[PDB]
């Protein structure tokens, strides 16, 4: 008998200490808002933060390095 | 602390729009970690930035409007 009041929305567990708990409830008391609510905004807000530019950031390291050669020297390499 | 690494964490269902499993699977992914991980800090990180009133509170009830905080174990029975 699952009615599902969202259309088309997934759900997930969390498994948060019970201090972390205690943490959202005052949270909660203070929006006077469920945790379900306040989780989501979470999730939201954490996603814009880390999709919102990348102009700052600059590409990793990266050449191959370990470049072929003619790989015909010696002789008075050394000293030279 | 008297214990830890040990299992009590409260279960917490999260609603998100589909499309929203896959978004979180790319940063999953891409990072190659945990999801759970991602979601821990997710709150935490909220939980900070939600944290600039801390003005040094400290009430001397330390909380007790919500839940007088009882339990029945002391004897009680969880198999031996």
């Amino acid at each position: 008998m699952n009615s599902l009041a969202g259309i088309d929305m997934g759900r997930i567990l969390l498994d948060l200490s019970n201090e972390v708990i205690k943490q959202l409830d005052d949270l909660e008391v203070q929006r006077n808002l469920p945790r379900a609510d306040l989780l989501r905004e979470a999730v939201d807000q954490y996603l814009i933060n880390q999709s919102q530019t990348a102009r700052t950031s600059v590409p990793g390291i990266w050449q191959g390095c370990e470049e072929d050669g003619v790989e015909y020297q010696r002789k008075l390499r050394e000293e030279w």
